[PDB]
């Protein structure tokens, strides 16, 4: 389970 | 704005 | 299960 | 605005 | 379940 | 408005 | 506004 | 459960 958010 | 979810 | 949103 | 879902 | 909402 | 639901 | 829900 | 909200 891996989550990544770029902004 | 870029979002990515891996599972 | 992979989800990606670009904006 | 571009969205893509892979499963 | 995958759900996405963009305004 | 853009709305999408996958299940 | 960007909203996303995964489950 | 994965949930994300961006304004």
């Amino acid at each position: 389970n891996f989550g990544a958010i770029l902004s």
